[PDB]
């Protein structure tokens, strides 16, 4: 969970540690064009926990 891209699930189990018990929302259900903020940022780059903390609660 350093310098690796996360995409799906990844994220997931990722944004989980990163939010811990404060609990986080996963980006749009739509899938075919979700919150790229989120998904595309990580996945499509490198993003640190920092901005995964962005979308903790």
């Amino acid at each position: 969970f350093v310098n690796q891209h996360l995409c799906g699930s990844d994220l997931v189990e990722a944004l989980y540690l990163v939010c811990g018990e404060r609990g986080f929302f996963y980006t749009d259900p739509t899938g075919g064009g979700p919150r790229r903020g989120i998904v595309e940022q990580c996945c499509h780059s490198i993003c640190s926990l920092y901005q995964l903390e962005n979308y903790c609660n």
